[PDB]
């Protein structure tokens, strides 16, 4: 598609200690990743992590095969920024 910020997806309830060389290692396994941001945490909420890829065809399948994926020990779901 047109819009860029589509390439962004939102990951939650990644682990506390995750560091993102691991969010890389493990969204890389769909395709190569520009960058990647873990948020800091909100109040009450679960934790939230933004994957950009390179390709929108990318980070479509990552929704498709990441989301209710185990992340460690950790179920996480994955989707649209």
């Amino acid at each position: 598609g047109p819009l860029g910020s589509m390439k962004t997806i939102l990951v939650k309830n990644l682990p506390s200690d995750t560091t993102q060389e691991e969010v890389l290692d493990y969204f890389s396994t769909i395709g190569p990743i520009k960058s990647v941001f873990i948020s800091e945490k909100q109040a009450n909420t679960p934790h939230k992590a933004f994957v950009t890829y390179k390709n929108e065809e990318e980070s479509k399948k990552a929704q498709k095969c990441l989301n209710k994926t185990i992340f460690k020990n950790h179920t996480i779901w994955v989707g649209p920024g």
